[PDB]
This record gives structure tokens, C-alpha cells and sequence, in this order.
């Protein structure tokens, strides 16, 4: 991984060490990016609905993970799970009951450092993986983006900043996150944001993460040509607020 300090060091450390789980898998790859595009086609606002219990940032929310996936099933084009425990408090246990529940396309959101981490992906039920330019040398993500790519998966590739776009895009990233927030300060931006989105090719499929909990946020992102949107922390408090944000 790269030099890191603080917290973000400290959940590498664990994902390093975080042990492989063996398991067959039963449902094939449901591609993410490709269900944005056609709920874009369809002009469906494209919603990827995340679970996640508690957050570095303050949420702490009990929510039967079952359920909730089973209600933003019937409106999300997808679902992001997280499975850091540490932090977020999420487990691979987790993943897999809501994989064997829902059947639209679902995200592992974790911090992937080492190959087995995509192979507990794919085992636990998962479509994709997310990989996280900023922790990641340039090595490293050509690596782990190749490994994905081949389980049929296209990772979701999240940027921060520019340099993190210049190695996206070198790399070939086909499938990029725009994160608002600097997951080292924790401090959100939504000007950088707009900046990075406006740089992005057109033929990569782009999807706005953090800090979204308003659907007039929505319809501002989509003209700027963002095709889907990950949100976690809103829904969490309040699943109906799912219904707003589709309209
Ligand atoms: O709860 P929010 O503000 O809607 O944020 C969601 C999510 O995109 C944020 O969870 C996040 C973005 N990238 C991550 C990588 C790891 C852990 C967490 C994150």
C-alpha cells in the first residue's frame, strides 16, 4: 500500500491480515455498470443503496440488514455493503445473508489490499469490488484491477483527487467513484467533486459518493453527467427517503 497515517493506516493494517473466507458460490456476476447504463437508457434515476451500521464520521444506526436490502431492492439499481469491522462494522457475514436474499447487482465496500480480499468478494456472493485509488500504489491497483477483471468483475475505481484521476485513467479504469470526502481529513467537498466529475471522459461510467441527502443534490449531479449515486448515511436514518430521491 502506500505511506499512510492515522486511521487510514490503521484499517490497511487490518486488511492485510484480514483472513480468507472459503465458500461456493452459487448466483453468477451481475454486472453493476452495466444496470446504471441501462437504467440510464430507461431514464430510471440509477441509486446504489448502502448498508452500513456505524461510520468514522458519527452514524450508528440499528437496522436489520435483511429487510433494508429487501426494501431498496424494489428502487436501487444496486447495493453497497460494507464489510470493514473495525470502523464500519460490517463482516462477510453480512454479505453473504444479503446476497442470498436479493438478487440486483451488489458492491463489497471494504479497503482492498491484497488479492484475497477479491476472492472473498466473489466467494461471499458479491458483483464487484470497490478499489480505492488513494491507498493503493499505481502497481498495486493495475494488479488487483486485473485480478477483478478476472472473476468477470469491474471494480469500481474511487478517485479524490487529480492525481488520483491520472492514474484512473491510465490504468484504464472503466467504472469510477467520485468520493466528496477525503477519507483521511474526513472532510467533505462537493466543489472538488464537481471539478473531478467535469474532467472525466464521457464513456466512463461515473458514480457520486458521500454526503448526498437531498434529491435537488441529485438532479444537480446528473446535469453535470454523474450516471449513478451511492448513498449510505441518509438512508440508513431514513430508508423512505428512498422514494424522494427516485422521483
Ligand atoms: O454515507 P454517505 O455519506 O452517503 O457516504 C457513502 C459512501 O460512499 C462512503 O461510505 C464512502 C465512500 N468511499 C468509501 C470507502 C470506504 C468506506 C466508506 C466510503
Amino acid at each position: 500500500p502506500r505511506y499512510l497515517k492515522g486511521w487510514l493506516k490503521d484499517v490497511v493494517q487490518l486488511s492485510l491480515r484480514r483472513p480468507s473466507f472459503r465458500a461456493s458460490r452459487q448466483r453468477p456476476i451481475i454486472s453493476l455498470n452495466e444496470r446504471i447504463l441501462e437504467f440510464n437508457k430507461r431514464n430510471i434515476t440509477a441509486i446504489i443503496a448502502e448498508y452500513k451500521r456505524k461510520s468514522p464520521s458519527g452514524l450508528d444506526v440499528e437496522r436489520d440488514p435483511i429487510e433494508y436490502s429487501k426494501f431498496m431492492e424494489r428502487y436501487a439499481v444496486g447495493l453497497s455493503i460494507l464489510t470493514e469491522e473495525k470502523y464500519f462494522n460490517g463482516s462477510y457475514e453480512t454479505l453473504r445473508k444479503i446476497a442470498s436474499s436479493v438478487s440486483i447487482p451488489i458492491l463489497m465496500k471494504d479497503f482492498i489490499v491484497k488479492e484475497s480480499q477479491i476472492d472473498d468478494a466473489y466467494n461471499l456472493g458479491a458483483d464487484t469490488v470497490l478499489l480505492i485509488v488513494k491507498i493503493l500504489t499505481e502497481r498495486e491497483l493495475e494488479s488487483l484491477l486485473e485480478y477483478a477483471r478476472s472473476y468477470g468483475m469491474e471494480p469500481l475505481i474511487e478517485i479524490n483527487d487529480e492525481n488520483d484521476l491520472d492514474i484512473a485513467l491510465r490504468i484504464g479504469a472503466r467504472f469510477i467513484g467520485i468520493n466528496s470526502r477525503d477519507l483521511e481529513t474526513l472532510e467533505i467537498n462537493k466543489e472538488n467533486q464537481r471539478k473531478l466529475i467535469s474532467m472525466i471522459p464521457s464513456n466512463v461510467v461515473k458514480v457520486a459518493e458521500s454526503g448526498i441527502s437531498e434529491r435537488n443534490e441529485i438532479e444537480e449531479l446528473r446535469k453535470l453527467g454523474v450516471n449513478a449515486f451511492l448513498i449510505g448515511s441518509s438512508l440508513m436514518r431514513n430508508p423512505e427517503k428512498i422514494k424522494e430521491f427516485i422521483l
